[PDB]
């Protein structure tokens, strides 16, 4: 028994556990599996030395995990983006530089340009704070991303790219998801460019040694306080001190509980009293994406000799993987290529043996890169989050049509003495590790204010720009921002 | 410890507990609350005598619950449909007879006609057995019912009626739901007419005294074997006998477990080993509807004197309730009007005090019936399932866009020795009580075949027509089935010639 019990073992949890504890409070972290990273997990073994099988990239805009990571003595390193990149469409590879693949036909350049531009216009109107307050909230929330794309794109080229863009960020199908939501999501990281970018944004760097380290080291900083194998089963706010209880068959009491489960996973616990109605149902409507992350390892980074860094953007159904990044260690060390198997594909491809899938991955790469070499892997590693009981799937939680709108404002409303962290709770970079920190921190601070050691003021707190990962702003073009849409051009005539 | 553990206390479970037990097997029903009715619950108290707060109607098509009901000595009674009915639109009531409200405008008579006609054409094409197998499964599954109506309906009159038709049957918004799914649902009951009808189909009869009876009585036939207050928390197939465990802190073991939790509510349990990928994620994408059931009681059934039985179909937002049935006991006894608060409205009006809601319903009724009398309730009763931890919501589970298609075929794939009941699992009338029976029974039988006391043959079993609720088929009209759509008419117009 203690002061405050935290229900998740992952980054948001620990971040929060620590904040509290750096603050004198007596904390305890109930964590359900033997490891402690979140959807964050770092394999270590001679063949690979280390690989993030969970989440790794981290960037310019993400001032907080950067910071936390530093305090625990960790270091960044940039991802390879020196050579050229590839957009392989209709069976051929086309190389290029810069964040964005070039388009040929004017009546298409116009389209694409409108597409993204429009995503951003549409977002500039959604408070991150609270998406459900947008002038057009409902209209956008009762529509599906596919609907939007269908309405928005006069060219197939664009319709597909956008699909992919989407398949790629969040984890599912243009048809699986609320427009209002997805629109929110992108903006809440600073829009298209920031998010899609390797170099001046989202996927610039990985952490030396693994993002796993983040939470392990906080565990180290915490005493015995972090209890592994402690699936929390049952929470009771009935009396005064709160009781939490473990599948284990032990009890803990405190005067507060932060929960860092991904929202759905709340169903995993039995509450008494019952949750208020909105929450109770909300927990039931907000699932997780599906993805298998895969890493194929070669003797050296053969791509570079062909003046490709290993970034492939790949169009089409026949392809197991649509996006690929270089995963070689910072030293020229373990040549590898990283790749995601998204959404429906993640479920189709699951049935194959690991082996069967490597063949597929390779063959693809050999073809896209154009090099027999890819046919000669030297080691493979993959994780399929789909199958994880205590995670539910990967990257994040998505919102289907009906929902942000109706159940949205509940996600982080406190229930008596339970407050709620978790990346899916953030406001910046939710969905990503940074999110997961802002969350926990904001949470815990909520509890502090409750206990009276701090004002409304200091629940929400600012993000001092890191010095190691400075951020430069986003640039537009008179042309880029006044060319007509395909319709405009039509009306112009 | 025992033979087979069943996880739900509701109709599917009991139905199934029984079947097994009628068969010599050593059963046990772990149920989580003090009661035992499903999303089936019967209030009892002088003011009311009894009222189903949960699910009550039952009808011509539903050959099994009728039957079980009978074996336990229960009796049907038809619901009032002698007087006329009302379609209240744009603020006026229009009375009528027959299951279907009449429409003025031909250019609209045609539309409606096509609307429903289309729903059935569209469903003659989806094997109930396995909806995901339709020639156009995907296309229809990545579409939302709102899209379909939008695409399908050339007239507001129709778009609105249809919307309501949906808000009503399932329990969500045209935009929350998969076309493919909803289509499936309707057809899996035998289509529009069967389903919408009071008299010759869906809502013909209530049981006397309450549906609750059904499951209680089985609990009676069952020994102590039914354990209330036993939230199952944890199920372990690791070894050989399976262990299930209660929040209570006691353990049962068996050689099979039937689960009768509505699917999502699986999450409620910790599995080891972990459920296979698909199931693990499916449990998570398939929620329930939202609805508050409401019953207002009057001195006598005043509407009848006005030659209305109290069936109100009510269009518009300004309305807390869109469908209303007479609930007066079969004797002329407790004058009452039943009504549903659907979908978004369920959540909007939830904030109001019970009181605030009564004023609202009444006022509503007073205007629609046109009768100061309704301003004079003599007692009120209401349930809001939205707030129920061990149910999730009401009538049933719905599938959003992505999903029947992908995670569908798992709903009832067994996992080692866990087999899966619950209405959400049926093939007929799923979503309804009948369903829940077909499920449970079929389930159990699945286990029988496992143990080798029965062949593949007898897992799925047929449905002998009730004598007391005989069923007559669905009737079409040369005209009904050849009038053009508003498009057809358009294309017909060929001034060219
Ligand atoms: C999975 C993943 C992947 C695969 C990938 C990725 C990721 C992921 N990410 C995301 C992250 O990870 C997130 O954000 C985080 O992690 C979250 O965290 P949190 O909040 O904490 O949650 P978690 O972590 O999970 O934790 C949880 C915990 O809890 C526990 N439990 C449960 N239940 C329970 C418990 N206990 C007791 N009782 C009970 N019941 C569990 O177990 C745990 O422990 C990401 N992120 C970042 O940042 N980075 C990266 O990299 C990532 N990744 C990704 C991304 C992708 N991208 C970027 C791509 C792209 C491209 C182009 C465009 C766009 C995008
Ligand atoms: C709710 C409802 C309402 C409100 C209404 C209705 C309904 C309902 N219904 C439906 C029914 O209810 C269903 O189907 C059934 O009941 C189901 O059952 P099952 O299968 O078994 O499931 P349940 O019952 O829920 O059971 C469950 C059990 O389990 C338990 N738990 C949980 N969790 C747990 C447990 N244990 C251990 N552990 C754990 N974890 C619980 O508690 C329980 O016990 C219906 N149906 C019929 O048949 N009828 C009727 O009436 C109904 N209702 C309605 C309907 C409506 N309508 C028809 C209307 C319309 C109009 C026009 C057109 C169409 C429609």
């Amino acid at each position: 028994k203690c002061d405050v019990v935290v229900v998740g073992g992952g980054i948001s949890g620990m971040a929060a556990a620590k904040l509290l504890h750096d603050s004198g409070l007596n904390v305890v972290v109930l964590e359900a599996r033997d490891r402690v990273g979140g959807r964050t997990y770092t394999l270590r073994n001679q063949k690979v030395k280390y690989v993030d099988l969970g989440g790794s990239y981290v960037g310019p805009t993400q001032n907080r995990i950067l910071r936390l990571a530093k305090e625990l003595g960790l270091e960044t390193y940039k991802v390879n983006e020196v050579e050229r990149l590839i957009h392989h469409v209709k069976g051929k590879s086309y190389p290029f530089r810069g964040p964005f693949p070039p388009v040929w036909n004017p009546i298409t350049y116009l389209d694409h340009n409108n597409f993204w531009r429009t995503m951003d216009d549409m977002g500039r109107e959604i408070p991150s704070d609270a998406p459900w307050k947008a002038p057009l909230a409902e209209e956008w929330d009762n529509m599906t991303m596919k609907e939007l794309l269908d309405k928005l794109c006069w060219t197939e080229s664009a319709k597909q790219l956008a699909t992919l863009f989407v398949n790629l960020c969040v984890t599912a199908e243009t048809h699986e998801v609320s427009a209002l939501w997805f629109l929110w999501y992108v903006k809440q990281c600073g829009g298209t460019t920031r998010i899609i970018s390797t170099t001046n944004g989202g996927q610039e760097r990985k952490f030396v040694g693994g993002s796993g380290q983040v939470s392990e080291r906080i565990m180290d900083l915490l005493g015995d306080r972090v209890k592994l194998e402690r699936p929390v089963i049952y929470i009771d706010q009935t009396r005064e001190n709160v009781l939490v209880e473990t599948l284990n068959h032990e009890m803990y009491e405190a005067k507060y509980v932060i929960s860092a489960i991904p929202p759905t996973l709340g169903m995993k616990i039995h509450f008494n009293p019952p949750l208020p109605m909105m929450r109770n149902q909300m927990i039931t409507r907000v699932p997780l994406g599906s993805v298998i992350k895969c890493i194929v390892y070669y003797k050296e980074p053969f791509w570079r000799k062909k003046d490709y860094c290993g970034t492939m953007i790949i169009d089409g159904e026949e392809a197991p993987v649509a996006y690929t990044l270089d995963d070689t260690k910072p030293e020229g060390n373990y040549a590898a290529i990283m790749g995601f198997i998204l959404a429906h594909k993640a479920r189709k491809l699951a049935r194959l043996t690991k082996e069967e899938r490597l063949k597929k991955l390779c063959e693809l790469y050999a073809k896209v890169l154009g090099s027999l070499e890819a046919l000669e892997p030297v080691h493979y590693e993959e994780k399929n989050w789909c199958e994880e009981q205590y995670s539910g799937g990967c990257y994040t939680t998505y919102f289907p049509p009906g929902i942000l709108t109706q159940y949205g404002r509940v996600l982080r409303q406190p229930v008596d003495r339970i407050y709620f962290a978790g990346t899916e709770t953030a406001t910046h970079w939710s969905g990503y590790m940074e999110g997961a920190v802002e969350a926990g921190e904001r949470a815990a601070r909520e509890i502090l204010h409750a206990m009276g050691k701090i004002p409304e003021d200091e629940i929400w707190q600012s993000e001092p720009e890191s010095v190691d990962v400075p951020a430069q702003p986003i640039t537009t073009t008179f042309l880029e921002r006044h060319l007509p849409s395909v319709p405009g051009l039509l009306r112009l005539i």
